[PDB]
DNA sequence: ATGTAAGTAGTCCGCG
DNA sequence: GCGGACTACTTAT
């Protein structure tokens, strides 16, 4: 096979690298590295290097890694740009692999760990690690194993071996039910005591030696426990051990009161998967617990237990560690679904970058860059310091506050890239500057043409139209592998629906779920098929078909999200190629492609309407715009449609046959006015939205910009089998609203898109009637909670306190001695709850942390203190307040002159 | 060391 | 009690 990387490191004048060989074995190898930089010379000099203005450079070849970066302090002291990578394992990779690397993830060891640690007088910090380890959990991926350290003797109690036929068995049985599909995957080694299970442990990790390391926090605090448990028993350089290099970098961050750290492993690539789910999952979670992202990600339970953790091995070792073993499967069963170790493989393997650099666009970018200009003998340019400054972004327009009845949105495909694609912007390609006119002159075409040479941006910049550019052309790469994965997330979202329907009429027959492909559109015979299933080989398909969308879902999002990332970056200080003319370039032209093709959508309908000066266009932000289609719909009256389905139909037709080549011929006119390389800004209809025919319903409603609802048909040509609600902003999409608030205010939006009023009423009594009765955890409030410190006057709130730090000074207060009491660690989220006056906490409100219950002693008098009114009032009532005032409303019936009579 | 726009709701304080 | 300046947090793109 093609040899490939592993991990590389810089240590001194060493490479450090290990890999895979062309017979697939793991090798290790120290490389001194002999790097080169570059500089300006002068044009009679004959060279093959050019900077990327086409400037020649004469190359510098040193000695040593050392020599290389005393020479960049130098060139900065004669005051000359020192050209060419100073990331010199970035050029390592570059030259060790000068080819598109096919990597064999089989190949790969990536290990999934937990430990667990016993501690009676606190939370156990790693920077300390005074406790014994005391379970070890460690998933091998080329064994497929799961080894498992256990140790019997402890100070905190002596234990019988874990039994594997009780794990397995029932919890109805009195067993763990650890799944039965890695029962037979389990190898349990107990230790009569620690030394053994730590030195045992690490001849382990010696024979099986982690390429990707992850699991839940390790990075925060399974690494650095283990590491530090290490030093302290064993001395340092055993602790050194956990590094195939044998050296490590300790990062120590103090809180005040205390203290942490973080610990680099050289030779290792640490994806802490709490990590990875936060910026590649686009969610925002109220608590990032195992328990709580598995049930959400898994709908699995939540592993329950008698009593506190710090007691749970004594009182129930059994439990303790099928519980340990389970923690370890559940992260590997979120990575099934989700596939995020797989996408950051990817990702760092086109880049050519440590694995680990996936969390940073830029770094990300600045590979890719540079081994794209290498290719052609170009010179990266030296990264220099910038003053941060703002610019300015995109144009949200401002609504009419109102219900909308009939809507129909679209927006442009991959906007910002299009854009740098379409006008072509690099840091080479820009080829001088005009004299702007106000932007809504541009907007209205009135503007003098900027250039009948270059293609511009109505920020006065001026690009090159034929020569490539760099970030186009490697923007417009990784957007193909975009496009094509959302192809296949859509063909299966579109299969779920097929199958969705289906479910309405299962066969009462015994099959099988079918052979099929899922990220391509179901052929006829497939469908055929699919209409003689039972509801078990329904059910089954639906879940695979769910599972392939969610696979495309990860690949296409953060493929977006990296283009993306590569226009912001274009305005981020740190990036090598910063510079807001190009920054700036992108984002005015976004705020005039939008505002010119509002302009051209209203011209266009009031054409074909027969009327004139109507606005149509009633919101956009940034890229989209959100068209009234009622008087569409009215032109031919609703009388002429004979069920939901059809005028549906209607304006899907009409959107793609009419209002698309409308829009087309709209823009590739901006597209000559601005004189631009090539025409890409393609604006697709998204929704197609209004209430059921025959219905009371709104169909939708805005508050304000970026807050908005709508009832969805067809949402991107999936067409849905039920009604979907699209909603924009509001409290049902907060993770602050308290749960049970979010699933009411969803109801009561959905009540009054698809139903009316009167339904809204009805069920916004039931829930006031009934809200006092739900449980406390549901209905709290949630916040992130940042400077705790900083508002702590003697554990009493300072000035200006917010509102969750109060109620974390009343936690605090309130477990003030108790070692086992759960702390709120800065950063972290907590629940929040308000408290009524006279409460024995001596404040207006309390919070805890987050997915946990509060604390047994002080739970009992949160849950007679409560301030249900409050709640209520501020969590649910004003934001409905918002909704049904800005669609024209009532949540409760008004008081009127029929109240006098007895109806 | 991806970007900016912009919403709600908190504290504080003014207000015969 | 409500609104404006300021702070914190969160979301839409
Ligand atoms: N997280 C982000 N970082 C930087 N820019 C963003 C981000 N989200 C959106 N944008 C900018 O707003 C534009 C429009 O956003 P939108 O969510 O419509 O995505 P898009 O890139 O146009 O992709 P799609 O084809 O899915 O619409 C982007 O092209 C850019
Ligand atoms: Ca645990
Ligand atoms: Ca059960
Ligand atoms: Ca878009
Ligand atoms: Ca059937
Ligand atoms: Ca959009
Ligand atoms: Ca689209
Ligand atoms: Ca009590």
């Amino acid at each position: 096979m093609k040899e490939f990387y592993l991990t590389v490191e810089q240590i001194g004048d060493s490479i450090f690298e290990r890999y895979i060989d062309s017979n697939g074995r793991e090798r290790t190898r120290e490389v001194e590295y002999k790097p080169s930089l570059f500089a300006h010379c002068p044009e009679s000099q004959a060279t093959k290097y050019f900077d990327i203005y086409g400037k020649p450079c004469t190359r510098k070849l040193f000695a040593n890694m050392r020599d290389a970066s005393q020479w960049i302090k130098r060139m900065e002291d004669i005051g000359l740009e020192a050209l060419g990578m100073d990331d010199f394992k970035l050029a390592y990779l570059s030259d060790t692999y000068n080819y598109e690397i096919k990597y064999d993830h089989t190949k790969i060891r990536v290990a999934n760990f937990d430990i667990e640690v016993t501690s009676p007088d606190g939370f156990p910090e790693p920077s300390q690690a005074k406790h014994p380890i005391d379970a070890i959990t460690h998933y091998d991926s080329i064994d497929d194993r799961f080894y498992v350290f256990d140790l019997l003797n402890s100070p905190y109690g002596n234990v019988e071996e874990w039994s594997i036929e009780i794990a397995a068995k029932l919890q109805e049985q009195g067993g763990d039910e650890v799944p039965s599909e890695i029962i037979d995957k389990i190898i349990y080694m107990p230790f009569d005591n620690e030394k053994e299970l730590l030195m045992e442990y690490l001849n382990f990790w010696q024979q099986k030696t982690p390429v990707i390391l992850t699991g839940w926090n390790v990075e925060s605090f399974a690494i650095p426990y283990v590491y530090n448990r290490i030093k302290n028993i064993f001395g340092e350089s055993t602790a050194k051990r956990l590094s195939p290099h044998r050296k490590t970098r300790v990062k120590v961050i103090e809180n005040m009161y205390g203290s942490r750290e973080i610990i680099t492993l050289f030779g290792i690539s640490v994806l802490d998967y709490i990590d990875l789910y936060k910026k590649f999952s686009f969610t925002n979670q109220p608590s990032y617990s195992l328990d709580y992202i598995s049930e959400f990600e898994l709908n699995v339970g939540k592993l329950k237990y008698d009593g506190p953790i710090s007691k749970l091995r004594e009182s129930n070792h059994q439990r303790y560690i099928s519980y340990n073993i389970i923690a370890v499967y559940r992260v590997l069963q979120i990575d099934a679904k989700r596939q995020f170790i797989n996408l950051s493989l990817d990702m760092g393997y086109y880049a050519k970058i440590q694995i680990q650099s996936v969390f940073s666009p830029i770094k990300t970018w600045d590979a890719i860059i540079f081994n794209s200009l290498k290719e052609q003998n170009k010179v990266i340019p030296q990264g220099r310091s910038h003053p941060v400054q703002p610019y300015p972004g995109a144009f949200v327009k401002e609504p009419i506050p109102n219900r909308y009845k009939y809507v129909m949105s679209f927006d442009l495909t991959s906007a910002y890239p299009s854009i740098i694609r379409q006008v072509n912007i690099s840091p080479e390609t820009i080829a001088g500057t005009f004299k702007v006119a106000p932007l809504h002159d541009y907007i209205n075409a009135v503007a003098e043409r900027p250039s009948d040479v270059y293609s511009c941006s109505p920020n006065g910049m001026m690009y090159y139209k034929d020569r490539d550019g760099v970030v186009p052309t490697e923007i417009t790469k990784v957007f193909n592998q975009r496009k094509e994965h959302k192809g296949y997330m859509l063909a299966a979202q579109r299969n779920g629906e097929i199958i969705k329907e289906a479910l309405h009429n299962p066969n009462l027959s015994v099959d099988e779920p079918l052979d099929v492909d899922y990220r391509f559109d179901f052929s006829d015979e497939i469908k055929e098929k699919i209409k003689k299933l039972s509801a078990k080989s329904l059910n089954e398909m639906l879940f695979r078909a769910q599972r392939t969308e969610v696979a495309g879902m990860t690949a296409q999002i953060n493929r977006k999200a990296l283009i993306n990332g590569l226009a912001g970056a274009l305005g981020n200080v740190w990036f090598r190629y910063y510079d807001l003319r190009n920054a700036t370039a992108i984002t005015t032209f976004g705020q005039m492609a939008l505002q010119w093709i509002e302009r051209k959508v209203n011209e266009y309908l009031n054409e074909v309407c027969g009327t004139e000066g109507e606005a149509f266009v009633l919101y956009g932000d940034t890229d989209s715009i959100y068209v009234s289609a009622d008087k569409i719909i009215d032109k031919v009256g609703e009388s002429k449609f004979r069920d939901t389905n059809h005028w549906v139909d209607f304006l899907d037709k009409f959107a793609r046959e009419r209002m698309e080549p409308a829009i087309d011929r709209g823009f590739r006119e901006m597209c000559e006015y601005m004189n631009n390389k090539q025409h890409l800004m393609f604006m697709d209809r998204e929704a197609i939205a209004g209430p059921p025919l025959g219905s009371k319903g709104i169909g939708g409603f805005w508050t304000g910009k970026k807050r908005y609802a709508l009832n969805v048909w067809d949402m991107e040509g999936t067409r849905y089998a039920e009604p979907k609600l699209k909603i924009m902003g509001l409290e049902t999409q907060k993770s602050s609203t308290p749960k049970a608030v979010q699933k009411a205010l969803k109801e009561c939006i959905r009540r009054m898109l698809q139903e009316g009023e009167e339904s809204l009423q009805e069920y916004f009594k039931e829930f006031e009637k009934e809200f006092r009765q739900l449980n406390y955890i549901s209905i709290a409030s949630v916040s992130s909670a940042n400077n705790i410190a900083k508002y702590d006057v003697g554990g009493f709130p300072g000035p200006k306190c917010p509102f969750h730090i109060r109620g974390i000074l009343t936690y605090n207060r309130a477990i003030k001695g108790n070692i086992d009491a759960p702390q709120v660690v800065e950063g972290e989220k907590v629940y929040v709850l308000p408290l009524r006056e006279g409460n024995p906490f001596g404040d207006k409100c309390i919070a805890w942390p987050s997915g946990t219950e509060i604390t047994d002693l002080i739970k009992d008098d949160v849950l007679h203190w409560m301030d249900y009114t409050v709640l209520l009032e501020k969590t649910f009532i004003k934001p409905l307040e918002g909704f049904t005032s800005a669609a024209k409303l009532d949540y409760e019936k008004k008081a009127s002159l029929f109240d006098m009579f007895d109806f």
